[PDB]
């Protein structure tokens, strides 16, 4: 009770006055006083440290989007392809145009081509949204976050508004049935950003999808497929949005270059009704949408898996399109190769990571199957393929099962700050800071050392409801002479699943995603 | 007379079962055709069990 | 153990079984649809039998789960022992996975009442 | 004084009911459970006796 230290609550009210003026990204200044000798000490000059970090701005989510790893006819996709290619031949009659897997190629594609679309939308209806308290907001945010460049959007907001509503009426001339619940995801996790916390001073984190999926028509061999190219995103320059339409400009180009296509979705369109298809609404110079405060997102964070459990390796991926089996199945999955970050082309002595056996964290004491289902796909599954490695080796990987998002690395922002620097431009610097699920005692933030995997710099706990941190200890570190793990965040009711046991769960879950009972079970005679 | 076989072996089996059903060209077109001639009502439909169900030698 | 081939009842000439279906059955779908011809009468019969056999699978899986939980306490024997002997399955695997097991089925039911 | 010893019943087979009771238990509890085998029957079983046996002190 506060009315302890104080006499009448009216002096109280004037002796903790303090303002809660250092806005976002201003720099800290907190001091810690030194005391050593100047003789043996390498370097240091002064004894006093001020602060100049800012508190961290959010977190980036790089994912790669996805189906659910697929790899028998059980799977999502080909399931789905199946049940849709059947309610379109209900009402069509005879002779046969198109397979079935052409045509649920097809409308991925379209679901994929609105992914950007999505994003587009995301970064105009966010171009407004200021709330004094946070400097970091208006432009840094898209700059680091989003990686799109602000001051182009700004200044160009009209001509970007509408060459948007032009995609959205042109596009809804391609059929999609919003049936698929899957959209439903894919819409709600890159339209918006949200908040570690009801504050917004506060972190926050955001969606960005690392690529994107255009059509590739049978050429001569691969029968009909859909190919995926990156978006160069990671550090490299924050992309325009003029690159963001130039690039769906050739994503529908692609979906329309079809022999077949457009008599699909006449096909498709006399199935389900206008009102039985997607199709978003357009948008004025004025919509501003705001951060968001959903702890169910939150919690599907802390509890992913990162693919790139540890910065301090050289990460790739390859083989990420979907091609379709001699026996019409629908395939994707994803396959890597780890790296040291010195010889790009060998392993040497670093050692490559994965977790199998993961941890399960609820923030309520009695939780629910319910609640398990939805905190847990955004955890995925990676799976070595050789026994064992040598020096001149590289280290294989495919994933074994994932989410509807595949995390591939997340990075962490503030702004360091510098008054008085030669060039202004460079007096605040907004440098990142790799996150690694995956990592050792005695761990560095410098890759040089450690067997190749560096520590986070210990930044990383402003942000509440951080992805759990697996920490691997010599059984010389630990109490039991027997090596184990540590683990890191915020945990309250924890609990252990299988390498096993989440395999099954996504493999369940995104059949769902694609899925819907409702559909063939009113047609008659 | 051999080994007493795990259900997994008798889904590994299904999965391919339909596989084989799946795969060709034709099949899904015939379906939908099918479903144009008999109603929904006029499709066999397993229905689905709970941890629970138990049923007795009769 | 009865150990029995599934059968479709000798069939040697057009009169039996299977063809005679497989004949009405072609007809009662041309006569709701129109136009080019997509497939032959048997390849179609074929593809519906196929089906069928599945479901077989499917089912003496049902079977396998819905008597896992029959205790009289009178007959030792029942619990298990019948399930290794009588249904030729692995008893202790299924009662340990009984959750998973149930719910990969539902699957199948869900998945193959999508196969007309 | 009655100086006796916990008994169980006396039991030496895959059947001798001491065992099926212990399966029996066991289904229901693995019963309604997602996750995997993490230990056979009478690792359980065994456990429920540790307790109860420790009342019988208590």
């Amino acid at each position: 009770d506060w009315s302890w230290y104080a006499p009448s609550e009216l002096v109280a009210k004037q002796i903790a006055n303090v303002p809660f003026n250092v806005l976002a990204g201003t720099p800290i200044k907190a001091s810690v006083h030194l005391r050593y000798d100047p003789s043996l000490v390498s370097g240091l000059k002064d004894q006093l440290f001020v602060g100049n970090n800012a508190s961290i701005m959010g977190a980036r989510l790089l994912y790669l989007p996805s189906f659910g790893i697929s790899t028998t006819v059980l799977d999502g996709l080909s399931m789905a392809a199946n049940q849709l290619y059947a309610y379109v031949r209900k009402s069509n009659s005879g002779a046969k145009v198109y397979e079935a897997p052409d045509l649920m190629m097809t409308v991925l594609a379209i679901q994929e081509a609105y992914r950007v679309l999505f994003e587009i939308r995301r970064a105009i209806t966010f171009a407004n949204y200021w709330n004094f308290w946070n400097k970091y907001l208006p432009k840094q945010v898209f700059e680091q976050l989003l990686a799109i460049d602000f001051d182009d959007l700004m200044s160009n907001k009209a001509n970007y508004c509408a060459q948007f509503n032009l995609m959205a009426q042109k596009i809804n001339t391609f059929a999609l049935p919003k049936y698929f619940k899957s959209i439903l995801r894919m819409a709600y996790v890159s339209s918006n950003i949200f908040m570690d916390s009801d504050a917004v001073t506060g972190q926050m984190y955001a969606f960005v999808s690392s690529g994107y999926y255009r059509y590739s028509a049978t050429t001569s061999e691969s029968g009909t497929s859909l190919v995926y190219r990156d978006w160069p995103v990671g550090a490299a320059m924050p992309r325009k949005l003029n690159r963001l339409f130039t690039v769906l400009r050739e994503l529908l180009d692609a979906i329309y270059g079809d022999a077949d296509a457009q008599t699909m979705f006449g096909d498709i369109y006399k199935a389900f009704g206008s009102d039985g298809l997607y199709s978003i609404a357009e948008i004025s110079v004025d919509e501003t949408s705001t951060p968001v405060f959903d702890v169910d997102i939150l919690a599907q964070i802390e509890n992913c898996t990162i693919l790139e459990a540890n910065a301090g390796l050289a990460w790739t991926l390859d083989s990420c399109n979907v091609t379709q089996s001699k026996g019409q199945v629908l395939l994707w999955q994803p396959t890597g190769t780890i790296t040291s970050s010195d010889n790009t082309e060998h392993i040497a002595g670093d050692i490559a990571v994965a977790l199998g056996d993961r941890v399960l964290n609820s923030h309520i004491m009695e939780p629910q199957y319910s609640d398990v289902l939805e905190w847990t796909r955004l955890m995925a599954t990676i799976e070595f393929d050789k026994a064992s490695v040598t020096s001149s080796e590289k280290v294989t990987f495919k994933v074994t099962s994932c989410g509807a998002e595949l995390i591939r690395n997340v990075l962490y922002f503030k702004n360091v700050w510098n008054d008085a620097a030669e060039d202004a431009s460079q007096r605040v610097i907004t440098y990142f800071s790799h996150f690694s699920q995956i990592t050792v005692t005695n761990a560095t933030d410098d890759p040089t050392s450690a067997y190749g995997l560096m520590s986070n710099t210990l930044d990383f706990t402003q942000l509440d409801w951080h992805p759990i941190i697996y920490v691997t200890e010599t059984s010389v570190h630990n109490v039991a002479n027997l090596n184990s793990i540590l683990i890191g965040g915020d945990l309250k009711r924890p609990t252990v699943i299988t390498t096993d046991v989440v395999k099954r769960i996504n493999s369940a879950a995104n059949y769902a995603l694609y899925y819907s009972a409702n559909l063939l079970s009113n047609i008659s005679t």
